[PDB]
C-alpha cells in the first residue's frame, strides 16, 4: 500500500489522476517525483520550470552544478537529483522534443530510466510544449514502463480525452 489518492488505474502498474505534479509532489513527498527534462537541465518552462519554481530555484542551482561537471545529458537519457522540498529524488528525464525536430522513438528509451525505480509519481513524457501526441506518450508508457507509476495529467480536457481513447 500507498499513499497517492484519486488514481484511475490503467493496468497492472499504471495509474493516471487529472492533476498538477507540484501539487500531488507537495501533498505526497513521493520517494521519486519525475522532471520532464532537456539535455541541458535548463528548467524555464513546462514540468521543469513549475517544480523548480517550487523549489525556489534550487533545483536549478543543483542542476548547474551537475552539468559544470558532468556536461549534458542524452535524449532518452536520465539523473538522479535531490528531490528538494518535493520528493527525496528527482529523476530528470529527457523525452525527445519535437519542437526541435528529435527522433520520437527515443520516448521508449525515455520510459526506461523508470523501471530503475519502484514507485514514481510523474508527468506524461514528450507531451504539452514537447510536441508529441499525448495518447501516444501513455501507449508507450503502458507499453513499457512496467514499475509502479502515477501519472498527473495537468490538462483537465486532456486528461478526459486519454481515459476515454485508452485501449
Ligand atoms: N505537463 C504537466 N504534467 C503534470 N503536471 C504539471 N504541472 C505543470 C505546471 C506547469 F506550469 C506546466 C506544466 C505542468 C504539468
Amino acid at each position: 500500500v500507498n499513499s497517492f489518492s484519486g488514481y484511475l488505474k490503467l493496468t497492472d502498474n499504471v495509474y493516471i489522476k487529472n492533476a498538477d505534479i507540484v501539487e500531488e509532489a507537495k501533498k505526497v513527498k513521493p520517494t521519486v517525483v519525475v522532471n520532464a527534462a532537456n539535455v541541458y537541465l535548463k528548467h524555464g518552462g513546462g514540468v521543469a520550470g513549475a517544480l523548480n519554481k517550487a523549489t525556489n530555484n534550487a533545483m536549478q542551482v543543483e542542476s548547474d552544478d551537475y552539468i559544470a561537471t558532468n556536461g549534458p545529458l542524452k535524449v532518452g537519457g536520465s539523473c538522479v537529483l535531490s528531490g528538494h522540498n518535493l520528493a527525496k529524488h528527482c529523476l530528470h528525464v529527457v523525452g525527445p522534443n519535437v519542437n526541435k525536430g528529435e527522433d520520437i522513438q527515443l520516448l521508449k528509451s525515455a520510459y526506461e530510466n523508470f523501471n530503475q525505480h519502484e514507485v514514481l509519481l510523474a508527468p506524461l513524457l514528450s507531451a504539452g510544449i514537447f510536441g508529441a501526441d499525448p495518447i501516444h506518450s501513455l501507449r508507450v508508457c503502458v507499453d513499457t514502463v512496467r514499475t509502479n507509476v502515477y501519472l498527473a495529467v495537468f490538462d483537465k480536457n486532456l486528461y478526459d480525452k486519454l481515459v476515454s481513447s485508452f485501449l
